[PDB]
């Protein structure tokens, strides 16, 4: 059977090993260009990762990430699904949004799903409290297989609340549940569920205890380590339950 | 002074009447043309205005919102602000977000603020419930004047929890309430307030109870005498406090 595993490897690098048509469902957040959307000026709380920077040249950056999802669009199995977590960034005091990028790849956008995480740190008074994220839910180009009857009542809606997971030593993970309820809902056991950006693992322990096939990607030996120890403590528990 | 007033004309002709630079705050609201999107397919649910059929060619309906939007950079002042409430809607089963047409105006997106209704009559179950509708809070183009210390600490945030208005025999309208917070940040007492599409009144009736002046264009005479009525019954209560 297929040996699900965390491989540090580039995320292109990976995604481009795999064959055409051949995963159900991808959830993913990757890094967000915070520092390189500023062109570099440091900031107060600096997202910093083991062995990435997030300072790239923000054009590059969304190129970048349109190769990504534009290789996930080949990767997807017909009627499978791909939730891309992102969020509104601040560029020269104006919004900037994923979708400036988004709507050129292959996929097909699904459905906007809001991540409530309650507060944010950045309580700037010249605007609205940012505390959303979004889960662009994408579908493959050439409906997507989904059982919303799996899920609780709190869930079944297009705003899910969920807090961040604080007790995680990862710089910018997201909380299990958040990946439960994506996989949960659109395979079924089995099924090969991918996360190019693995960072802490939280896809592919979901996955884990839902007892879907898992594969990850990230650069750092670090966050690989990370999550082995992670899979070996956790007791097969599905937050959601 | 300048006279307060509902006048019954098309919104483009009526944003035509107003020199530049002119409104400091816009909240509005247009039909979102379910009905054209589908190609004039009818469904349950309707929403049928008294006169107007919601069934245009959906490119004309963004050329025509673009037009909108491109007037409303035109008189707004500099540091003013305008509030656009929109949907994302379904074409092909496949997700049909107000951005697509919204990126090419003159106006700047300064934030993208989440309106949650908390429910909808939509149960369709390929997808997650789509009670969610946008406030894009847009300024000109040529940060907005903006006063967070005056609104309550739950609505200081990007999501605002406002349930409809069930009450209001308007087809699609929206709770005064909304249009308080809108009014009450960004404008000082006696400026100017527009709603093009002013339906039920609401903005305006907001604008009167905060002693802000207020300008509304709608081509219904019984949606015009709708506000009369509602403006005269209104005890200038606000609903924030
Ligand atoms: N080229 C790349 N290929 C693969 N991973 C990368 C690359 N560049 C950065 N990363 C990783 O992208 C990840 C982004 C994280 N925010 C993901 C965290 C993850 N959602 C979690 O719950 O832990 C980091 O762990 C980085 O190490
Ligand atoms: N060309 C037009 N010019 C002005 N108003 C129009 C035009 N076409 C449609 N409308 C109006 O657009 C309005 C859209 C409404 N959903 C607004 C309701 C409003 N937000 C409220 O709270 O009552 C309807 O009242 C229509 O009559």
């Amino acid at each position: 059977s297929f040996t699900n595993k965390y491989v540090v490897l580039d995320s292109l690098e990976g995604l481009r090993s795999l064959p055409d048509n051949s995963v159900q469902c991808v959830v993913t957040s990757p890094p967000y260009n915070k520092l390189g959307l500023r062109e570099g000026r440091p900031y107060l709380g600096q997202i910093i990762y083991d062995t990435y920077d997030d300072n790239m040249n923000e054009d590059d950056y969304q190129k970048w990430q349109l190769q990504i999802l534009n290789e996930i669009n080949r990767i997807l199995k017909p009627g499978g699904s791909a939730f891309y977590n992102h969020k509104d960034r601040r560029f020269c005091k104006r919004d900037h949004p994923p979708e400036k990028f988004l709507s050129d790849s292959d996929l097909e956008l699904y459905q906007t799903i809001i991540w409530d995480r309650g507060s944010t740190v950045n309580q700037n008074a010249r605007y609205f409290r940012p505390y959303v994220e979004k889960i662009f839910w994408f579908t493959k180009s050439i409906t997507p297989k989904f059982h919303r009857d799996r899920l609780p009542e709190y869930f079944k809606g297009v705003i899910w609340r969920i807090p961040p997971d604080k007790r995680n030593k990862h710089p910018a993970p997201f909380p299990a549940i958040l990946a439960e309820i994506c996989i949960l809902t659109t395979t079924e056991e089995g099924d090969l569920v991918l996360d190019p950006f693995a960072g802490s693992g939280t896809t592919l322990v979901a996955a884990a205890s839902l007892k879907r096939s898992y594969l990850g990607f990230d650069i750092s030996s670090k966050y690989q380590k990370m999550f082995h120890q992670r899979l070996a403590t956790s007791k097969s528990k599905v937050h959601l339950w």
